[PDB]
């Protein structure tokens, strides 16, 4: 339902830049950071898009030229795909599954190399696609440390304090090609997704939709991603995917999205809309209370499930025995 | 394959006193207690019938008259069934399953009351059936404490020592009516089943046949019994019951059966063969080694399964949420 930019510059995007999927969605509310309803949503761990935080104001000038000039000669992680659809592997979990080959590999490189791959691809119709995903640190240049220093630390530190969250664990810079998709997954941390350049579509699903989204086993390298291909969903294997309902929004420069911990997210950079730049802020969640309430919340049951899987992997001495044990435990007994 | 008693007294039983079932079995070996192969079997936790231990020699004179005279005015637990098939409930686990009524109840009573129920039933064709099952203690009479004192404690204490087992936890006296069946279940302790009067058929199945025998959930009051009705097995729900294979034997006066911990057992007092008397000896098993070997043994995986179920019951605050969580964790992910 497209936003009109200030100065009559016409709709920022239209519906033809959105991919189409099998499930319905409702909109994540767009609110002011001074609106108490926004504070309610965050405190109840539900998503909201805050339109006026100024969280990353000084990075609103970033583009590829400014960045290439000012970032430094660091190594930037740069992921790859032959399709629009990216797949992250945990390279430590690779010991596990023999019957396995990378199909979206990390390449290390310097920024200018990326800017030139990027723009070479462009001049050859390439379905060959790249995603830069790299922690900001100290190895970055002077003009970028200054920018970063001007982020709205007052606001975000108040949020960490008020919500009782733990420490800021990381801050990634993400630079996407148009059409790029990061398929549905969930993160264990609380997230502020700070949009800087171009437009990203975010479809979220809550923690109680675990059973419709069929993540990989915990020991699999794609731990926490959905096994369901959103473009060609296999309802024979994943029959509850036909009961999935999402929350969605499109965020552009200046918007911040609160992605609550354990919420599923699918993130797509709009078709024909250019390069997208985003920065994220990840925090450890509050510690669990002493006072346990019953019944537990979906995320807590999700946490227990992960733990059963992790323990069983260690007790059996081999993650390939986890499946057969689980199946033996449940058939003819709990169905 | 029937044993001929000493003094030409003819076969002790014939095959027509055995019920018939759907699965094949092989015989548990009958050996001398002085045979090293018997010591091998016990040390490897496999069943053996020891024919000459004298473990309960002085109780070989017990019958209902001698016992009624000499046991005392104690309360004897006495279980009931309208069918040949008994069902034990754990009365503490009854809080759990609302949708539940006893169908094989404990009645307390004095021995003479039992002897008279028993013999009244007899004079009225009754499919109404009783099983006395009660720990020996100190409240028993003088002539029975003397008998008990003459059990072969030398031999059985040597076995506890050599196997590294823990303490003797209990010693039950069991007095069964003919035709009685105790359906397949497993116990967590090591067991010497000491037969005294009449004949009992014992079909055992090892720990790695868990998946064919479909025990009740751990929180169910019939925890550790098979859900499969051996007389009318439901292969739609319990399809791997058609791969079950058993070890079987018939034990009579003077025989002792080693039932290894976690081994399934089904125990039937022969049709038309009279009242049966048995005493058992249960021991805690050895503690697990420091040196863990991989892969684990079937009983150890059975122990892990029980623990996952127990924990999850407590973490969720409600055992009815265990099933749905387990199912959500496994479908489309580990099948
Ligand atoms: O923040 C995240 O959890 C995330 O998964 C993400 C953030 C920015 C772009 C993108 O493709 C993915
Ligand atoms: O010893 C046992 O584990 C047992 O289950 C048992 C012992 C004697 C008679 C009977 O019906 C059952
Ligand atoms: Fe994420
Ligand atoms: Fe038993």
């Amino acid at each position: 339902e497209p936003r009109e930019e200030a100065g009559a510059l016409g709709p920022a995007w239209d519906e033809s830049q959105l991919r189409s999927y099998s499930f319905p969605t409702r909109p994540i509310p767009r609110l002011s950071q001074s609106d108490p309803r926004a504070e309610e949503l965050i405190e109840n761990e539900e998503p909201v898009v805050l339109t006026d935080t100024n969280l990353v104001y000084p990075a609103l000038k970033w583009d590829l030229e400014y960045l290439q000039e000012n970032i430094g000669n660091g190594d930037f992680s740069v992921y790859s795909a032959s399709t629009h659809k990216f797949l992250y592997y945990d390279e430590k979990k690779m010991a596990n599954f023999q019957n396995f080959k990378p199909r979206s590999n990390r390449e290390e490189m310097k920024f200018h190399e990326f800017v030139e791959k990027l723009q070479d691809i462009q001049q050859r119709g390439g379905e060959e696609r790249l995603y830069l995903q790299q922690t900001l640190n100290d190895t970055v240049g002077r003009k970028i440390v200054m920018d970063f220093l001007g982020f709205n630390w007052n606001w975000i530190n108040k949020q960490q304090g008020k919500r009782g969250w733990g420490q800021l664990t990381s801050n990634l810079l993400l630079i996407g090609m148009e059409g790029n998709v990061t398929p549905a997954h969930y993160d264990e941390q609380q997230n502020f997704f700070a949009q800087i350049k171009g437009y990203k579509r975010c479809i979220l699903f809550p923690p109680d939709q675990f059973e419709c989204l069929y993540p990989y086993p915990v020991h699999h390298p794609c731990d926490r991603q959905s096994q369901v291909d959103f473009d060609n969903p296999d309802y024979e294997r994943f029959p509850n995917f036909q009961n999935v309902v999402g929350y969605e929004t499109v965020v552009g420069p200046g918007d911040v999205l609160y992605i609550p911990m354990y919420w599923w997210h699918h993130i797509e950079s709009l078709l024909n809309g250019g390069i997208t730049i985003t920065v994220n802020f990840w925090y450890k969640g509050a510690p669990t209370p002493k006072r346990i309430e019953y019944p537990l919340k979906a995320h807590q049951k999700v946490a227990i499930m992960r733990n059963i899987e992790k323990m069983l992997g260690e007790a059996l001495g081999n993650p390939q025995e986890v499946g057969p044990l689980l199946n033996t435990m449940i058939k003819g007994r709990y169905n």
